[PDB]
């Protein structure tokens, strides 16, 4: 069920971030989670100097991953708001091609092994992202998989 | 005169990069600078993860530089081109130029040179692909 692909959709970030957060601090290297709350996407980036944040290529793990149709997702930076408006879409993001540098991580997993603090939820579309299934930092690198409730 | 005003200011962008750059290296943190064209100016930034990118507020060095009137900017980066009210009381833009940890820096050239000159083999400041990291004064060197 929907339930059921929320919490396999929390562990899978899951994983993936405590990867990047021992990528980062085994390598030296800087990396990053962009989220994209209107595609439901998550990027994870690796900074270099000569071309600033690329998606990280790697033998470990796919670097982006999009919800199954059915599960929202959405974020908190720290103790702020949670970040997704109230539409049921953007228009803009519906379109797959240009109507009118890859952009930057809002969360840094970074070579010392701090993490930018934050909440990810991921949650059944009909329901608020309070209290799901999450994914949270603090920043010392400590991260928690919390279930619903 | 503006042309010595150039050097000076070059000579002392060279000076604030190798320390960041030098920073960078001894303690694990990265910077950056941003260039901005229009106003002038450049910006030592750290990256840290709760905040991003923000000034680097030291002791040691000046993280906002803001060129006299006289004088101009410009950069390439690589082979490329060159570029309310609330309601209770109690209620930072991205570096073009990355100062890794790793002791990487983004391939670069900056130029400073009187205002309306081209910005080709003037006073500058160059991080080259191999690491290095040059001032270069006017004409192509030796
Ligand atoms: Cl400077
Ligand atoms: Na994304
Ligand atoms: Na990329």
């Amino acid at each position: 069920s929907v339930k059921d692909e929320a919490k396999i959709s929390a562990q899978s970030f899951y994983q993936r971030l405590l990867l990047l957060n021992e990528e980062a601090i085994l390598s030296g290297q800087d990396f990053g989670v962009r989220i994209d709350v209107d595609t439901r996407r998550l990027t994870f980036l690796q900074l270099t100097a000569d071309k600033g944040w690329q998606k990280w290529q790697n033998d470990k793990m796919t670097n982006q991953t999009t919800l199954k149709e059915g599960l929202q997702l959405d974020f908190e930076l720290g103790g702020g708001a949670w970040q997704k408006d109230d539409r049921l879409f953007n228009p803009g993001s519906l379109f797959d091609e240009e109507m009118f540098q890859e952009p930057a991580p809002q969360l840094f997993v970074l070579s010392s092994g701090e993490v930018t603090p934050f909440t990810l939820s991921i949650f059944p579309k009909g329901q608020e992202p309070d209290e799901q299934w999450r994914v949270t930092a603090q920043e010392n690198g400590t991260l928690r998989l919390l279930a619903p409730g």
